[PDB]
């Protein structure tokens, strides 16, 4: 039993109350869905390859909409905490639960995303991936960032949260920022 969310009577994986999400890593290097980079250009502002930034399931992204540019939930902030589990042979449990705040600047979508994205519903509606989570959150580690959180896609408890006020101040500068 790695993962160590049990799923409630709608299927949907809890820990002590709270809810859980899937995570994954990933680069590609784009700007992403919430226009962290220069407008109009592909290029991401520094800020937005190096720091814990992330990429949830599309449905959590557009809060239930399938935009996939300015979501609803652009630039969100989620605490992570680890549970010490994760899905078997599909990650690994970290060496600490330390929590750690990653803001949303981009959107994994269902397409081309299935085992982990692949949600239909946002959370609240008691959908979930193959995984049995009601969200996802796909990190990026184009620095290493995620590698040196030795994060082996970990079960973890999400919450939202204030944005710390550097995550703030990176994304004034996004175009979505009042969209």
């Amino acid at each position: 039993r790695a993962q160590l969310c049990q799923p409630d009577a709608h299927g949907v994986r809890r820990f002590n109350g709270r809810p859980c999400a899937s995570t994954t890593r990933y680069v590609d290097g784009h700007k992403g869905a919430c226009g962290c980079g220069q407008k109009g250009s592909d290029t991401p502002f520094p800020w937005n390859l190096q720091k814990h930034v992330t990429a949830p399931s599309e449905r959590y992204f557009d809060d239930g909409g399938s935009n996939l540019w300015c979501g609803k939930n652009c630039g969100k902030c989620v605490r992570l905490t680890p549970t010490g589990g994760f899905v078997p042979g599909k990650g690994g449990a970290p060496p600490n639960h330390n929590p750690v705040v990653f803001m949303v600047t981009n959107a994994c979508p269902i397409n081309g995303n299935e085992e982990w994205c692949g949600i239909s519903g946002k959370p609240g509606t008691n959908h979930v991936n193959s995984h049995g989570y009601e969200v996802h959150f796909d990190l990026q580690d184009q620095v290493g960032q995620v590698e040196a959180l030795h994060w082996d896609n970990p079960e973890v408890t999400w919450e939202e949260v204030p944005c710390p006020g550097d995550l703030q101040a990176n994304y004034q500068q996004c175009e979505c920022h009042n969209s």
